[PDB]
């Protein structure tokens, strides 16, 4: 299904750390996945089960300015 | 943004890992190519293309094993 996403797209430590932290304190996503790459930059996927738990989790969880948030969707 | 045409192959980690490095070797059929990852063994690599057209020659010339799930699908970016 095409599922909607956002990717976090950053320094490869900071999103390793980002992921942790989403992992151990913040609610409103599916899922999280492992940091990756297409070098010090990386990218970060979180998947949602509807545009209104990413709306929730985009109004409430924070995320560092170096971090780029990019809402988007993939097939999964 | 734009629906980008792709195919993720998902499988054990090291199947993925030398399919990757063979593919690395035909990088003529695909855009681009990601690192192994999996949703927090079993990873995941997504392939990227810059048509249909070239999706579906990557997939009548490349040989994937049976073990590793082909998902073809598109995705934003």
């Amino acid at each position: 299904h095409m599922t909607p996403i956002i990717h976090l797209k950053g320094d490869r430590n900071s999103l390793k750390c980002l992921r942790y932290r989403l992992r151990k304190h913040s609610d409103h996503y599916r899922d999280i996945s492992s940091t990756w790459h297409w070098e010090k930059t990386g990218i970060l996927t979180v998947t949602y089960h509807s545009e209104t738990q990413r709306t929730k989790f985009l109004n409430t969880v924070a995320i560092p300015d170096s971090v780029q948030i990019l809402v988007g969707y993939m097939t999964m």
